[PDB]
């Protein structure tokens, strides 16, 4: 057939003398999240990254290491390689100021209509990209942005994320408030059901870290939608920035708004915040970061 290209992505398989464990980031119940120092041998440079390390689990993670390496975009987590010591680890570029949820809580009182705006962009130009290379996500929520820098923002965790090939997926443990409702009732997930995932993400954003449904039964969250029930207007947005979000929620999937025109729409608002929210108040010596060391 050849419907589909050959995906000639490079996995890099790392030696374990390359890098240095730092501190522990974070623990679950799969593994761990470390922050270290890749050093690639006779290279000179430092590199700062993350690491994320036996059942069959295994092969779960090397399905979230197969759409790590396939993708390449400002927007978007790329894997730098995986070591295969006695426990798999995935190595990816250290986003030092952590997700995007955890951030926006803790300096919500610092946040201005620029950056939410921008971090709105810059999600969306990540999500056009994904469906650029026809990768439905399935897992859009603020806790899976990290944060580089206040000024750059990229979407991680694809655990959940599906190729869909040449429109729809059909599954059989899910983010049941992130969800749309044909996901929701049909299992059913597409590129528009990610446009409603945008939405609500969104409104994570504008309401800096509210729980959605805050206080619901995720199993009252289907038929609350199916009687027109939606999120409510956060406090700073004007009805410009809510009626975009209330558009990703509509039960028609395609008169949800598509990813590249959701990227015109915010950066005409960030083009002058203030219109549109309105907030109170508007060691070494060869590091180098992931995103200029290209091999
Ligand atoms: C400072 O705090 C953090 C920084 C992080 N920087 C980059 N990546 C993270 N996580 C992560 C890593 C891999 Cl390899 C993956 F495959 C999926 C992932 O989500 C980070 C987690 C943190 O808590």
């Amino acid at each position: 057939t050849s419907g589909e290209a050959p995906n000639q992505a490079l996995l890099r398989i790392l030696k374990e003398t390359e890098f240095k464990k730092i501190k522990v980031l974070g623990s679950g119940a799969f593994g761990t999240v470390y922050k270290g120092l890749w050093i690639p041998e006779g290279e000179k440079v430092k590199i700062p990254v993350a690491i994320k390390e036996s059942p069959k689990a295994n092969k779960e993670i090397l399905d979230e290491a197969y759409v790590m390496a396939s993708v390449d975009n400002p927007h978007v987590c790329r894997l730098l390689g995986i070591c295969l010591t006695s426990t798999v680890q995935l190595i990816t570029q250290l986003m030092p100021f952590g997700c995007l949820l955890d951030y926006v809580r803790e300096h919500k009182d610092n946040i201005g209509s620029q950056y939410l705006l921008n971090w709105c962009v810059q999600i969306a130009k990540g999500m056009n990209y994904l469906e650029d290379r026809r990768l439905v996500h399935r897992d859009l929520a603020a806790r899976n942005v990290l944060v580089k820098t206040p000024q750059h923002v990229k979407i991680t965790d694809f655990g959940l994320a599906k190729l869909l090939g040449a429109k729809e997926y059909h599954a059989e443990k899910v983010p049941i408030k992130w969800m749309a409702l044909e996901s929701i009732l049909h299992r059913i997930y597409t590129h528009q059901s990610d446009v409603w995932s945008y939405g609500v993400t969104v409104w994570e954003l504008m309401t800096f870290g509210s729980k959605p449904y805050d206080g619901i039964p995720a199993s009252e969250i289907s038929s609350i939608l199916e009687k027109g029930e939606r999120l409510p207007q956060p406090p700073i947005c004007t009805i410009d920035v809510y009626m975009i979000m209330v558009k990703c929620w509509m039960i028609d999937a395609d008169s949800r708004p598509k990813f590249r025109e959701l990227i015109i729409e915010f950066s005409k608002m960030a083009r002058d915040p203030q219109r549109y929210l309105v907030i109170q108040g508007d060691d070494m010596d060869d590091v180098v970061d992931a995103d200029e060391y290209l091999i």
